[PDB]
C-alpha cells in the first residue's frame, strides 16, 4: 500500500474544522492575563505543533483506511478529531475552563484508542499517532493548571 | 454485516461532541430579535432532529464500518462530523452568521459525499443518510435566510 491522495487529502480537508476554531479564535490579552505556569509555552509554539499533527494524523489516518479490518479504528479516530474540533470553542471561545478539561480528556482517551487500534493494524500509522498522544498529554496538563492558577475566577466552567 | 455495539457507541459517543455545542450554546434573545423566514421551526423541533440523526448516522456508520472499501466513506463521514461540531461555535458562540453559511456548505458537501460513498457499499447504510442530509438542506437554507433578513446587523459577518 502507499500513498493515496484521495484518502490523505480527505483527512487533511477534514482537519480543516479545528483549524478554523483556531483561525476564528486567537487567543488575546484574556490570554495573556490569564494565570500560566512558567512552562507555559510561548505562543509562536502551538501554530507550528497543530500544522504538524495534522498532517501525521492524516498521513496516519491514510495508511490506516486502506486495511481490511480499519472499522473501529477509523470510529476511533472520527472521535478524537470531533472532540479535538470542540476544545477551542470551549476553552477560547466561552471561557469555560474546567468544561474545556473535561473535554480535552475526553480527546485524549479517544487519541489513545486510535493510537492503539492503529498499532493492531500498522505499526508505523500507531507510531505516527505518537506525537499527538504526546503534545495531547501535555495539552490536558496545560489545561489543569490554567484551570487551576485561576481557581477563583468565573472563567472555571 | 451484523449488529456491532462496539462500533455503534464509539460513533455514537463522537457524536458527543456536536452535541456538547448544543447543550453549551443554547439559542437566546440574540435568536429571538433575529428577523426569520416564516418555515423557521419552532425551538422544540431542532432537539427532536439532531437526537434522531445523531442514531440514523451512527446506525449507518456502523454497518459500512464493517465492509471492504469502507476506508473513504469513513473519511467522508470523520470530516462531516467535525464541521458539524464546528457549525454551533461559528453561530451562536462567535456570531459570525455568514461565516457560519460557508461551514455549513463545507459540512453539506461532506453529508452527500458520505452518503454516496455509502450507498456504494451498502443501501441501508445509504437510506439511513437520506433524512441527514435532507436536514442539512433545510439547515443550510434557515443559514442562508437568517444572514440575509440580517444583513444590516453586525453578527452577520
Ligand atoms: C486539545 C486541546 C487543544 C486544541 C485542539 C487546540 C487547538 C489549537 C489550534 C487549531 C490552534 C491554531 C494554530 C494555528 O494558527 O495554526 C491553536 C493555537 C493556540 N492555542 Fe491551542 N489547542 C489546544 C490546547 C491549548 C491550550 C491548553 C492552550 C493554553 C493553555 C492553548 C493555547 C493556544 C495558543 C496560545 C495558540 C496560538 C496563539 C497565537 O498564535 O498567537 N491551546 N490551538
Ligand atoms: C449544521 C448546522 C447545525 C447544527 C450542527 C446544529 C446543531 C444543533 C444542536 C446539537 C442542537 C442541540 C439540540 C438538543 O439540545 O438536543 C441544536 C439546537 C438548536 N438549533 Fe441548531 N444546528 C444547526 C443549524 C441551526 C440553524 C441554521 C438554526 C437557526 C437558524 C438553528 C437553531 C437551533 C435552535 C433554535 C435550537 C434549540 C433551541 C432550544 O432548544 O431552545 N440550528 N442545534
Ligand atoms: C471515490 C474517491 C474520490 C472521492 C474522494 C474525494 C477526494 C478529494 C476530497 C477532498 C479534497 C478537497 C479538500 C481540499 C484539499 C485538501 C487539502 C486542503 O487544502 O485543505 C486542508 C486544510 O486546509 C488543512 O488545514
Ligand atoms: C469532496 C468534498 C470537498 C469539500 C470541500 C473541501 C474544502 C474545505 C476543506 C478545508 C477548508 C477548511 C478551512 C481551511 C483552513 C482554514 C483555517 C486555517
Ligand atoms: C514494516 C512493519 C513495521 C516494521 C517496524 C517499524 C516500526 C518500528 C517501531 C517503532 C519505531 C521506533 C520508535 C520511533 C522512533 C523513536
Ligand atoms: C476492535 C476490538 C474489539 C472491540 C473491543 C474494544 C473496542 C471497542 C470498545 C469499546 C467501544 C468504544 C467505547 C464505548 C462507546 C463510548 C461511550
Ligand atoms: C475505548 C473507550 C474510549 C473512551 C470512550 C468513552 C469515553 C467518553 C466518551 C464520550 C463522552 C460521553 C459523551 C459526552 C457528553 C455527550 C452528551 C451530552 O453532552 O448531551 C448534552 C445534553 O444535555
Amino acid at each position: 500500500m502507499n500513498m493515496d491522495w484521495a484518502l490523505f487529502l480527505t483527512f487533511l480537508a477534514a482537519c480543516g474544522a479545528p483549524a478554523t476554531t483556531g483561525a476564528l479564535l486567537k487567543p488575546d490579552e484574556w490570554y495573556d492575563n490569564l494565570n500560566k505556569p512558567w512552562w507555559n509555552p510561548p505562543r509562536w509554539v502551538f501554530p507550528l505543533a497543530w500544522t504538524s499533527l495534522y498532517f501525521l494524523m492524516s498521513l496516519a489516518a491514510m495508511r490506516v483506511a486502506q486495511l481490511e479490518g480499519s472499522g473501529q479504528a477509523l470510529a476511533f479516530y472520527a472521535a478524537q478529531l470531533a472532540f479535538n474540533t470542540l476544545w477551542t470553542p470551549v476553552f477560547f471561545g466561552m471561557k469555560r475552563m474546567a468544561t474545556a478539561l473535561a473535554v480535552v480528556m475526553v480527546m485524549w482517551l479517544f487519541v489513545a484508542a486510535t493510537m492503539w487500534a492503529f498499532f493492531q493494524l500498522d505499526t508505523w500509522a500507531g507510531v505516527l499517532f505518537v506525537p499527538y498522544l504526546i503534545w495531547a498529554t501535555f495539552a490536558t496538563g496545560l489545561n489543569f493548571e490554567a484551570m487551576r492558577l485561576n481557581w477563583n475566577r468565573p472563567e472555571a466552567r
